[PDB]
């Protein structure tokens, strides 16, 4: 729907190999 979701989602490439997350995020 707003590409704030559709983006907030879209960002679920943080989700994805996040930068230091190596996944688990901690």
């Amino acid at each position: 729907g707003n590409d704030y979701e559709d983006r907030y989602y879209r960002e679920n490439m943080y989700r994805y190999p996040n930068q230091v997350y190596y996944r688990p995020v901690c």
